[PDB]
């Protein structure tokens, strides 16, 4: 398989679980800034296995994703699907809360964005009813374009985590590399040069926040990357193992650079015809490598029942310093 | 104090010291694939109160190094410094070099030059008999003038790990940040820009390593950094807190580029009368911010006579993968 994959067994589960559960109990927040510092060293008393998985996975110079199978979830107790994010925090779902935060800080520094979600650190994906063919996480009869996520911001993730609290259809997160076995080198060289446009995705847009947060300053940095996008490579690093960064729905080439733009139709054709599926079942934890992999997730029907699939997720650098001039509480965000 | 101070209790200190004792027995080397790997993990076990300030000072905005006192050192059990780092892995230095490695993996991911020291990832500071008067940290009566750890390369450490295993006459470390207080607006605009060269220093030439090294082919990579060093900037990041690249030794202005020089002899006056000493007793250890702080070394008279000044010296990076087109096993470098 193109990710690293590891199972819980029903004992290392049961204490991954107990320890997150602990954490419920001792912190009034996942996003509380005690919590947000003690996570990574709480997260040592993890089962010595997964962190083994982690810390060496972590370093291996192939996978896509990290996947975690096998953490237990009870329907019962996690209680209906949230109609929409601004009420998805509850009861049922905050252990499952904490503990991915606990697997996140073996990883790197989480983070989140002022503009998406209110600012949290543990985001949410369900279906929104009305939002079925949005270009968000909250979509459902639009399938979800690849992407590398914040593709727009150099502060960008280098790892997405998603723990699915339920999915009883199976629906599908795509992924794709870079597809490097049918790149020719001229079309490499112009992907590595700084000859496109990508702009921020619509999950930062004031619509897609609460209101009273359409106030925040941080929104007018956006509307400078939407307005004013500065021309950006969309392959960087290595030759033999480049990262990248795209969107499927929002990278355009330089004006009037038509071998750019050549450049991207390839590789636009190249993603979609490599696309994978990995399907999170319930207690499925995943983290997607940022810059390796662009990620989307299959159309599906939404139920609208109480039972529709849920995951949480969570941003997480390798350094907080990166970012730095976007300081916001561990909330990105620039005028 | 501008870095951020730890001290170990002695019941703490003893316990780090055995859990390094322990992995000396269990594993062959420090730098061996198998401790390489674990020792991220193992670091887990070290004591708690340790652990939180290592997780917790990483993340602080200000700190210039993060400085851990108190690791008991026995000189009689120690034995004598040697007289060239090529027989420096001495059996009284080995538990000592896999502490150092085990706290640096706290911090991030180790790893060593093709060109330094024979590619060791645990390197050694001692003064070489003949080299008083040399760039490398290996020099006594010439001071060690402040720099940015490998300047040259985008590979740099994100951290310089230092242990003091003596240092009987209290020689200090010199380091600087940023002189923000100082930099006006048009200086501060101009060291932002890709208006400067920085070469490699001398200690990835090939006379100082070992015969049977110099054919490795990664010196080519050096030899093209000195003899065709592309322009560069020497301050990066956010203008309020901007991250440093810099060596005075080394450093230089773009060809004719004369307000680029201006720029550069004012930041060397600048650092030159801000630079402050840390002095690494025995059992210190530190870990220097190579992006906030330059660093390096009084002159100080040699001993030769076995009790002279010894450090255990590491590089740590955040992300291994940040250099993937440098790999050469954890050791950098290029054709
Ligand atoms: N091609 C796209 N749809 N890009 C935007 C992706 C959606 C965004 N990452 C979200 O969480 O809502
Ligand atoms: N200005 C300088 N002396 N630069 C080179 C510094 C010495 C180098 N870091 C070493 O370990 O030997
Ligand atoms: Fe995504
Ligand atoms: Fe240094």
């Amino acid at each position: 398989r193109p990710w690293s994959e590891f199972r819980l067994t029903p004992a290392e589960a049961a204490a991954a679980a107990a320890l997150a559960a602990r954490c419920a109990q001792r912190y009034d927040e996942t996003d509380g800034p005690e919590f947000l510092l003690d996570a990574p060293v709480i997260a040592h008393e993890l089962p010595r296995r997964l962190r083994t998985f982690m810390a060496r996975a972590r370093l291996d110079a192939w996978p896509h994703a990290l996947v975690v199978r096998g953490n237990p979830v009870d329907d019962a107790a996690l209680g209906s699907t949230p109609v929409h994010w601004r009420t998805a925090r509850t009861p049922g779902s905050r252990p499952l809360s904490f503990l991915l935060m606990l697997y996140a800080g073996l990883l790197g520094d989480v983070f989140g964005w002022a503009t998406q979600q209110d600012g949290r650190v543990v985001t949410d994906v369900l279906p929104i009813k009305g939002g079925e063919h949005t270009l968000v996480s909250s979509s459902s009869r639009q399938e979800l374009g690849w992407h590398t996520e914040d593709a727009f911001s150099p502060y960008r993730a280098d790892y997405v985590g998603l723990l699915s609290l339920r999915n009883p259809d199976g629906v599908a997160t795509t992924l794709a590399g870079v597809p490097l076995d049918d790149l020719d080198e001229r079309t490499l060289d112009v992907l590595f040069q700084e000859r496109f446009l990508i702009r921020p995705d619509d999950s930062h847009l004031q619509v897609n926040n609460s209101t009273a947060q359409q106030g925040r300053v941080e929104f007018e940095g956006i509307a400078q990357a939407a307005d004013r996008p500065e021309p950006v490579a969309i392959l960087t690093g290595h030759r033999a193992a480049p990262h990248l960064r795209v969107d499927g729905d929002f990278s355009a080439p330089a004006e009037g650079d038509e071998e750019a733009a050549a450049a991207l139709g390839t590789l636009r054709k190249l993603i979609d015809a490599s696309l994978y599926e990995l399907v999170l079942d319930q207690g499925d934890v995943a983290f997607i490598d940022n810059r390796r992999a662009v990620h989307g997730r299959r159309a599906f029907q939404p139920r609208y029942d109480g039972r529709d699939r849920w995951l949480k997720r969570i941003n997480i650098t390798r350094d907080l310093h990166r970012s730095r001039k976007a300081w916001a509480s561990r909330v990105l965000g620039q005028r």
